[PDB]
């Protein structure tokens, strides 16, 4: 119903590009981990506001709208929240 093994596939078919390790190559504090996501992450620590970053990007992170299905977007969301939240990077 999460889907944490699809969305760490989806993870590492399309984000592990800059987010390798939860952390991010192109602007380095603003990583994966819960407390740089609930400064840094219009919307804050919230599958919501992942996800709507996930749609629509954000400045030099691509949108996936269209690219990836509701279930993947849905899986790899909950997937980054579950390392987040569980210190799992
Ligand atoms: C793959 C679908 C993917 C996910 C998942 C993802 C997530 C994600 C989050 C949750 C943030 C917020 C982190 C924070 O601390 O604010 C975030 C931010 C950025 N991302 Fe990302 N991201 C995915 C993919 C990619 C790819 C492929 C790139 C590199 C080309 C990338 C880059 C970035 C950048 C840059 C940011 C910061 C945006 C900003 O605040 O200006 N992401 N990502």
């Amino acid at each position: 119903e999460a889907d944490l093994a699809l969305g760490k596939a989806v993870f590492d078919g399309n984000c592990a590009a800059c987010h390798a390790g939860g952390g991010n190559n192109v602007i380095p504090d603003h990583t994966l981990q819960k407390a740089a996501i609930e400064q840094f992450l219009d919307g804050g620590f919230n599958i919501e506001a992942i996800v709507y970053q996930i749609e629509n990007g954000k400045g030099a992170m691509p949108a996936w709208d269209g690219r990836l299905d509701e279930d993947e977007i849905a899986g790899v969301a909950a997937y980054v929240y579950d390392q987040a939240a569980g210190n799992k990077w």
